[PDB]
């Protein structure tokens, strides 16, 4: 647990869904964890004095630099994970209209800029540490298998998702002199609030045919910080799916 | 991973002995299936067995599982055993031969489904613990998608592996035997028996793999009930140039 006991980790959308099971996960291993979302100071508020809660916007940088400050107070900042995200589901084109140009920009903004913003002072945060052994820390960051399986209506879900895996091998080689290492998870069907017929959902996957345990995304967080030899790597999460184009 | 039985081909050296250490570890008896190794495997203690067998041996194969199912359920099957090759497609002494080629892909392609579709056989006899019977992990490369000048064989042999992966894991899914496939970068094994300067190629961390950090990679995947029909490069972020 040499990255999280006496460690600090920043999890973006940490107050719900995947980002909150992981940052249980973290906080069973021994690290202090802030919490950068929205809302959900709540859910927080009761995962023991471990755990703070910073509400910001991914993508606005003085409200994730006030949090980065909250994070180095309490520690060396070794781990950003980010979680935060938002989806929608539009056809090009359809009798109402074109896909309107504001709703992709809203999704990449989101999804894409505000995960680089937080890798971008994340790493910052992470660079200035001493190294424990070999590494400084890890930057883990969330695509979706529509990265690469886009179904009909995921025109800007798949656009800022690509963007994120696209970005995962150059940012990995630009932070390795530092020591930062950066590995992208993308997950297949989990069940979260993001999907607010689920069990019809579930039997489509082949192997386990269910929705994903939140948990599942956790531990695979938890092992890609202790695995030193993982980086630059995009790693699908999803029971072999593979998403049809409805 | 307790009271279950694993299959570890290649794991009395390398990548399958550092996972074959990972799984005793974790409480799993192990039977190691190699051309060599009674020796090392001797020192691992009671819940390590050895099994003499070329993958490419239906027969020797099929003794060696014979030898887990009696120990338990057979839960696990890792292959690692393979062999490396570098020969030019045309140099001065002539063209790479076709028996060189059909070797590397006999050992490490053709023996990774003998195994592979020996040891489902038995998973699939086994009761399941849950929702699970078991898995079943592969040992691919970065070769698989980098390969270098002298690769053709090992390439060929190693982009098999990567492609039957979700075929596979399609077919066993209604079995609830996951299949899932490691693609290593460079590691510090016999293999490559200037290691130093290879190692400060690897963007970070800026060394040879250690095997252990491969084993520890295969009981994650045993223990991640979501990993399935994937392959994941573990490789320090290193992408492989022609020489
Ligand atoms: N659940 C799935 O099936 C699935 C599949 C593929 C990818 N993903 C991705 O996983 C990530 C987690 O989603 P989830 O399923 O946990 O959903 P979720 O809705 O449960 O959690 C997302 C969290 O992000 C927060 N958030 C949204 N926009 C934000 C912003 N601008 N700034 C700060 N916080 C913000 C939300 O308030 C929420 O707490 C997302 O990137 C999502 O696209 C999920
Ligand atoms: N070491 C690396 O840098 C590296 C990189 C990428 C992939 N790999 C792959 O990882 C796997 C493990 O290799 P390693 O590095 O541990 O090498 P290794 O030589 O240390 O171990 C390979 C083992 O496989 C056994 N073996 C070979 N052919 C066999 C056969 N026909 N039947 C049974 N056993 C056989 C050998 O006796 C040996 O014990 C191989 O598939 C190799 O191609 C290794």
């Amino acid at each position: 647990h040499m990255k999280t006991k006496d460690a600090v980790a920043v999890v973006t959308g940490g107050a719900s869904g995947l980002g909150l099971a992981t940052t249980k996960r973290l906080l069973d291993a021994g690290a202090q964890v802030v919490v950068v979302d929205l809302r959900g100071d709540d859910v927080v508020g009761g995962l023991g004095d471990r755990a703070r809660f910073a509400q910001a916007d991914v993508t606005d940088e003085a409200a994730v630099s006030n949090a980065l400050e909250l994070a180095d107070s309490l520690g060396p900042v070794r781990v950003v994970v980010n979680c935060a995200g938002t989806g929608n589901a539009i056809r090009v084109l359809s009798r109402d209209g074109v896909f309107p140009l504001a709703a992709f920009r809203k999704i990449v903004d989101i999804n894409l800029v505000g995960t680089f913003n937080v890798l971008r002072l994340g790493a910052e945060r992470i660079a200035k540490t001493e190294p424990i052994g070999e590494e400084r820390g890890v930057i883990i960051n969330t695509a979706s298998v529509a990265a690469f399986d886009g179904q009909i209506g995921q025109a800007a879900y798949s656009a800022s998702k690509g963007g994120v895996v696209g970005m995962t091998l150059p940012i990995a080689r630009d932070l390795a002199s530092k020591l930062i290492r950066v590995v992208t998870i993308a997950p297949g069907l989990f069940d979260t609030p993001l999907l607010a017929a689920k069990a019809s959902l579930g039997q489509q996957v082949p192997h386990p045919s269910r929705l994903g345990n939140p948990d599942e995304y956790g531990a695979l967080v938890l092992h890609i910080i202790e695995n030193p030899m993982l980086n630059g790597e995009v790693i699908r999460l999803d029971g072999a799916i593979r998403m049809a184009p409805r």
